């Protein structure tokens, strides 16, 4: 094959739909590239390097919602941003842990700063406008991982058998079980934003 | 050793906090228990029952705000709830990855179920409920994890803002989101058929 970065990226991407994350090894990327080891070792150190790179790279090609629209509203962006969020740690498997071993990227930085001014020019403080943008995301990075990691323990595990579930919690799986998830993450996600809102409004008010 | 479920589990977390989640292996557990791999195996098939059964066990040893006081509020409830949720999952090296994507477990049934109702009979539908006890569950989980793995120029904002994040855990980011999503299930909760 061709042995530049994005040959070895889109390789290594189709190699972790196949395997997921830890069965995902240079051995193994070596043999789907049609190489020997030591050859793709002059690219690719390592497994963390790897890992690294397809973090960013995941967020690169499928996180578009990262910047404000003009003359959006802030309710608004944290909306659409976390939406574009769930979608892109979705789009592969064991996606959410693969960002989750990995910090921001260079190629990142600038745009989480035009974020956290976004917020600061909307009336956060730059403490609260941080707190906001974490929780966001921090709630969407744990309701990604509770679906992902859910349906990859499926293949080891038993079913629960209906007969001694209890009324309540019966209905509940059904729920939570009907979609993957974004009906309780979207209901979550208002809930957050709305949040926010109650907490800007008050200023220096008891609340 | 002794190897009842109990000591098999007191060895297995303890073997946890040395190697964290990823080399916590059946061959390394039999090893501390002075062990041959086969005589493991009678006792403990393979790794997705152990972690399913440490997931259990870190809640029941250490997650103790798991039912509402008498006369407590559902604000309130939520709010210890989680709060005991944290502290139970950062007991242990890897423990958040730990309970990732388990399910409840037939000698949890009982706590569940009557957190559900506790939210039906304070006005919530069982969905909404729901949602709600989720929300705070993923957003805990989401929280401790960025915790736990972070501990394993810059533009200027951003500089401030990492300083700030690691003047602590992480407790205030996470209790000041917890107050956030709270209020947002009043709002939801008092509009009723109103639109807000
Ligand atoms: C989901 N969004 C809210 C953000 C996002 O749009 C991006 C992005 N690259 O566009 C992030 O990287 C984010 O998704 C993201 O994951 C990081 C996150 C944050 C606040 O920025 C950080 O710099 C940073 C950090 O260094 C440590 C923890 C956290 Cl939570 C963060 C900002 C995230
Ligand atoms: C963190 N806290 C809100 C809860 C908690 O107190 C639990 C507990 N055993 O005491 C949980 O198991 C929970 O932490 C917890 O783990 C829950 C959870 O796992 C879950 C899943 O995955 C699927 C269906 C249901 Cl009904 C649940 C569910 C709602 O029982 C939650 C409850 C929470
Ligand atoms: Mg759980």
């Amino acid at each position: 094959s061709r042995l530049n970065r994005e040959s070895v990226i889109d390789a290594a991407l189709e190699l972790l739909n196949e395997t997921g994350i830890d069965g995902l090894t240079t051995r193994k990327l070596a043999q789907k590239l049609g190489i020997e080891q030591p050859t793709l070792y002059w690219h690719v150190k390592n497994k963390r390097a790897l890992l690294d790179a397809l973090a960013v790279e995941i967020l690169a090609r499928h996180h578009d919602y990262s910047l404000p629209a003009a003359g959006e509203s802030w309710q608004s962006f944290l909306r659409n941003n976390a939406m574009s969020f769930r979608r892109a740690l979705l789009r592969y498997r064991d996606g959410a842990k693969v960002h989750l071993g990995t910090r921001p990227d260079e190629k990142q930085y600038d745009t989480v700063e035009t974020q956290l001014r976004f917020m600061t020019e909307n009336g956060f403080s730059l403490r609260d406008g941080l707190y906001a943008i974490s929780a966001v995301s921090h709630f969407t990075l744990g309701a990604v991982l509770e679906q992902q990691e859910h349906t990859a323990a499926l293949t080891d595990r038993p079913a629960a058998p209906d007969e001694n579930l209890p009324p309540l919690l019966r209905e509940a799986l059904q729920i939570m079980d009907s979609d993957d998830g974004e009906q309780a993450f979207l209901h979550g996600l208002e809930s957050l934003i709305r949040g926010f809102e109650v907490q800007l409004t008050a200023l220096l008010q008891i609340v």
